[PDB]
C-alpha cells in the first residue's frame, strides 16, 4: 500500500503524485495553499529537533510536465511550498537547490521534497 493521491496549488490540481520515503498520513489531496521563503524554513530548521522526508514523484508519465513546471514554479524565487497532513501538520513543498544541501544537509535530487519540521515542544 503506497500513497497515491495529487498535488494541487491553491486548490487548483497540478498532478497526480506518488510517494518513496527517508511520517503520518498523507491526504488523498496535497494541496499547496501557500508559499514560504526559504529563508523563513532555514530558521525554523535550526532549531528544529525532528526533520522527516519523502519524495514526491510524479504518479505515471502524463503527470510529468507539469510535476517539473511546478518545480520551476517554486525554485524560481527561492520559496517553498505549504500544506498540511491530515492531522494539520505543516508540509512543506521543497523544490532542487542549493538549500537541499546547504541548510537541510541532505543529498540533492531532482525531486520535490515533502519535508516536516519537528520543534522542540514547551517544558
Amino acid at each position: 500500500h503506497i500513497w497515491r493521491g495529487m498535488i494541487a496549488k491553491g486548490g487548483t490540481p497540478v498532478c497526480c503524485a506518488r510517494c518513496v520515503p527517508m511520517e503520518t498520513k498523507l491526504p488523498e489531496v496535497v494541496n499547496c495553499s501557500a508559499r514560504t521563503d526559504l529563508n523563513m524554513l532555514a530558521k525554523h530548521y535550526a532549531v528544529a529537533i525532528g526533520c522527516e522526508i519523502v519524495f514526491f514523484v510524479p504518479d505515471r508519465e502524463e503527470d510529468f510536465a507539469s510535476y517539473t513546471e511546478f518545480l520551476r514554479y517554486l525554485s524560481s524565487k527561492d520559496r517553498a511550498g505549504v500544506a498540511k497532513l491530515d492531522d494539520g501538520t505543516t508540509l512543506f513543498l521543497v523544490p532542487p537547490s542549493d538549500f537541499l544541501t546547504d541548510v537541510l544537509q541532505v543529498t540533492r535530487q531532482e525531486r520535490l521534497y515533502g519535508v516536516v519540521l519537528k520543534l522542540p515542544p514547551p517544558a
